[PDB]
């Protein structure tokens, strides 16, 4: 309490030393005096440009509120201090924010540099969105980014990108949120594609990617987690995780991993959310999520999809490829109808994305990706150069298992190669060119920059 | 708040007695003065070695952040007091600790005792790192540690040791936990190996080893134990149990003993845990246990594994523990069809197979049990216990394959320890008690006194 | 209570300043004195015309209920002040509302302008009622009403209209609930006809519509949703899905979206819906369904119409009513109870080429106008594009197939062109395939 009053007085008195010391020592930057003025506003009204600058550096809010409701920008423009107004605008001050009396800083601003600064800030705010729109669609389509992380699944990537672009440009039913369903065998990038899409939509914003694993919603009462308990009940003050996260980021990508595990009541709530487009928490607040993107992953028809894709590959080899026809989708549909038992739920789904089991070339690409990851990790951590040959890739892919997808290749690479590297690391490995070779059927290693097979550090003795 | 001010004033005055009294009363050891100095900081700047000693004894933190963001070590070094700097370093102060401006205590030190002491502490940190690395280079007994407690199962030991070594030396993806599944007959060391691995990884730390008896999760709704109840239901405030335990020790060894007893819908929750090591409790908090180790024990393919091992050993007897495609053709359809989904098995890094003991391994088990009992007798009653090879043969004759080492354990308890406990009624004294086979070869065995020429008496129960 | 007392005293004394201050401070405009009279009532009896005006502007209700139970209109009329009565009526006061003693304001009114004003308000109410009746009469022919927003299904529309007229005109068993079973494939206007029927019959917004998916109703969900989990059961969702909405609109149009997927228990409880209705709610309330409209639907009989196409081809286009009496339905749904009580069965026919192309055209028109930069919309070859689209004929699950055809062959192309910045304005279509 004393520190806050001292900071307020220092801001009023334009005391650079006191303000800096209090801010560095943990004093609340936005401490509010009983008269309604914080350090930033008292600094702005008194033309304390240095105090305003230091407060902004510490995290002061220039948009935080007769001058009732006047923010720091309002007082800075009132004081006719162009430097203070510019500094506050640099901190995110809104030149059109209205105080309790409805007066914006522009209205309080006197003709001169203050008005120009406010107009420039408003123009920058307006044109930032245009710049983002121009940059997003150019030189970096979603498909381009996805192809970096995902191997194969070209049709799925194209479908997702086309749908996303349609939503972005408005050539779509903007009255309803965009909904996807991902199907296929295991270990083929459903969750991976969803995560990459979320990252691309929201860059690095964690709040932009709401992750829900439906395996926790196998019971009827689990729906409470979406919206929280009703008033007066245990934990009602937390109105569900989903509602809070959505209101934090309306256009967040929502992933319901393994949706098939969810209890039917949960699916009913999901369908209500999709059709309505907004959800009401347990506190009576309703949150609009029309622009949100919902992605669902499951393996309900995985076996049918996989065996049909393998049959189509074999049929194409009789011509010597895999484009699954809509009739196979009609054949699959009854399975989905039986599992979900909600014909409206399936109909509400905007897109069904099918992932195919990998072909041999895609397995080779997967093995190469894993080896590259391990090689770069070794180079970074221990300055070890790792090399391999096509034969090594063939040998590793020989361990592939269709029922597990990329996970099988990952585990095979780890056990066959990485185990040897770890065993030899403590004593033999050093910076240089370590190359993997095949003797007859097993993977062997070569000495750094020399064709000498390292002696394995036989455990025990 | 007056207690904090009094403690700060006492510390700045080099008053050990007042500082101790304030600390005992309940004054915060890390109380911060309005000028940024804490009690330890003001003690250090004034060369108050006794004050620093008493503050550290109460739990003072010398690494807490122009003197902006400085540390008690910085102030002690600035005053150039060897004793105060030494005490602060002994209390956890780091000469590599950096203040707001980035200055380290080494920088503040002037040539003399303080500079040498700070260099010594920096070398202590660096050599701690290097010596941990050197030990890890030497730390290759995990196979030895296991073989101390486990007999046979060489393939399982090798697999687990290789995976653990890989994880320990880096060389492992941090985006996915490490998962094992242990398969085989009953009483062959699955749970034993899991417990030994947990002990090795976390020494004696109880929080480091998390145990779950999946036989208690035979119902779909029982999954709530992992994550707790949702908001508005009994026990919601408590939250998940497994989530709490994982929060305590993120890198703990998790053991789902007898997992095939669980309802498949309960196993369903393990998909995320095994893939990304993330679980969200009933309150919506993720635990992010990426670097934990998950071990599952089950006997689903017990009969197939045992039969295949017996057949392989019979074949090898013509003139050892390898199965290449037998796993995929035979074991996999069992595991998948009767209990699991494909995606669940896809997340398991390694499947470990335990095979039934060979005859020599049975002899080793019998010797292990006899050694355990002899150790107990010597340690407690100062009784030395001896036996012969024929004793081991007779004991192993009672071995039962369906029960594994438990059969031998019970046999030893039944046919030997019962006689030892009955002889312990004043017929056992601290001498070389010897166990021998009677004239009836492979039929009976008796105890002999400290002096071997005398057999132990009838135990005279029907008094 | 202090604010209410102050407002009441100010209204009684005609203190405009005090009334305004109390209203601006949040005092209840409809504050009720312990003796039964409110601020508006006392202002009215005292001829405080300005106080009544300001109270009404603040939201005062002049219909709030020996003068016990008298409304503000009653008190203004008793005071014989024309201005106060006019102001109260302007706010919605009813000149015929009775107090607890059964005395209307007209009875309290004395000869003068008050009589004329109260009778004018009564005439306004009567004219409103007559206007609603005339609008409902003009709603006929309901066949045209439905055809305004539906394509095809003329037979079903005519049947529904005739049944509605018969029930309205007393030529039906009005004592018994009214129930249709709708038969055919999915997505052929069943839900569209039910929704249009609800929109037209009920005044607006389909407030009286009630549609449910009987596929989610099972032994574990029958009472918890259909009747709604009553008190003392696992869950407290009384009403659940059906009777929670029937509490407001007893004459609801109620759609059950697949009886092939309905549970035997729910199909049995649905037996209450017939005879007299009065279906038990989770709260225990029962609704007389003799006036309600139930629309069961199924696809189990979807073949009976599609396989023939005679009911469509031979219905005066260029078969017979109940060509086979309940062919599959009796064996499946126990005609003795469930279908024996159904008053009528409505067939739904596969969409014709003309109907399909009309749907395509309407969807394309929507998309054209849906365009934000409509200047770029030319719709050149729209008829030909529709001809191409209908090639993917709806023979699978309903008009949603045609909607997906339109989305695939049109929307994607336009989005791609927009992304390629090839749409400045005056843009034609493209004939693919
Ligand atoms: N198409 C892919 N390209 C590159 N890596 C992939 C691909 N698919 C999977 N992976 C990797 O292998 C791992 C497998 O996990 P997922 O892709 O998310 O499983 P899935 O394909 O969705 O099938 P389920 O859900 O287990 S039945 C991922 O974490 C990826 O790192
Ligand atoms: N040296 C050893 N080698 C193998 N097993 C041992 C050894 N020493 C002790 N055990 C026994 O191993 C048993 C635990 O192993 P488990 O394989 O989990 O048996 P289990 O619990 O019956 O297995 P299942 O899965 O339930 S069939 C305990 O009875 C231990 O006493
Ligand atoms: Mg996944
Ligand atoms: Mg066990």
């Amino acid at each position: 309490s004393n520190k806050d009053a001292a900071l307020l007085e220092a801001a009023r008195a334009n005391n650079m030393q006191e303000v800096s010391r209090l801010l560095s020592e943990g004093a609340d930057v936005n401490a509010k005096h009983r008269l309604g003025w914080t350090a930033l506003m008292v600094a702005a009204i008194n033309r304390n440009n240095s105090v305003v600058q230091v407060l902004l550096a510490a995290g002061a809010d220039p948009n935080l509120g007769s001058f009732k409701g006047c923010t720091a920008l309002h007082y800075a423009v009132l004081a006719d201090d162009y430097r203070t107004v510019k500094e506050l605008l640099d901190g995110g001050a809104n030149p059109l924010q209205r105080n309790e009396m409805g007066h914006t800083p522009l209205d309080y601003a006197r003709e001169g540099e203050v008005m120009k600064l406010l107009r420039t800030s408003e123009a920058k705010y307006q044109e930032k969105q245009r710049k983002r729109e121009a940059e997003e669609r150019r030189r970096f389509p979603l498909e381009q980014r996805l192809k970096e992380h995902i191997i194969g699944q070209e049709s799925a990537i194209a479908t997702v990108g086309a749908a996303i672009r349609r939503k972005e440009n408005g050539w779509y039913d903007e009255e309803h949120p965009l909904v996807f369903l991902f199907l296929g065998s295991s270990g083929i990038g459903k969750t991976e594609l969803a995560k990459q899409t979320a990252k691309y939509m929201h860059k690095d914003a964690k709040k932009g990617f709401i992750r829900l694993d439906m395996s926790e919603f196998q019971e009827r009462h689990e729906v409470a987690k979406f919206i929280g308990s009703p008033p007066g009940y245990v934990g009602h003050e937390e109105g569900g995780q989903l509602t809070k996260k959505l209101k934090q980021c309306p256009n967040a990508v929502v992933l319901f991993d393994e949706v098939d595990k969810a209890h039917p009541d949960v699916l009913t709530i999901m369908l209500q959310l999709f059709d309505e487009g907004r959800l009401t928490d347990g506190k009576g607040k309703t949150i609009d999520c029309k622009d949100a993107i919902f992605i669902m992953t499951s393996n309900v028809a995985s076996d049918e999809i996989a065996q049909h894709a393998l049959q189509l590959r074999q049929e194409a080899l009789e011509m010597s490829i895999t484009i699954s026809k809509n009739f196979k989708e009609n054949v699959i549909r009854p399975i989905l109808k039986a599992h979900f038992r909600r014909d409206e739920f399936l109909g509400r789904i905007n897109e069904i994305v099918y992932f195919l089991p990998f072909c041999h070339s895609e397995l080779i690409q997967l093995v190469n990706k894993e080896l590259n990851f391990w090689a770069k990790r070794a180079k970074q951590r221990h300055n070890i150069t790792l090399l391999w040959d096509r034969e090594v890739a063939d040998v590793l892919v020989d361990g592939y298992n269709v029922h597990y997808g990329a996970r099988s290749i990952k585990h095979e690479v780890e056990r066959r190669v990485v185990n040897q590297l770890a065993a030899a690391y403590e004593q033999d490995l050093l910076p240089g060119g370590c190359t993997l070779r095949i003797t007859v059927e097993d993977s062997d290693k070569q000495l750094l920059k020399s064709p000498e097979l390292p002696s394995p550090q036989a455990e025990k003795r």
